């Protein structure tokens, strides 16, 4: 066991997200998407 179904640590993420680590180059398009309505009010 402990190698078959996905069960490789599943409360290490408990941890991690205390962390505050994921989001180091993108993870979440949302600093980009907000640069392109910077223009969407300004033709």
């Amino acid at each position: 066991s402990k190698l078959e179904g996905s069960e490789d640590s599943l409360y290490s993420d408990y941890v991690d997200v205390f962390y505050n680590t994921k989001p180091y180059k993108h993870r979440d398009d949302r600093l980009l998407q907000a640069l392109m309505d910077i223009l969407n009010e300004e033709n």
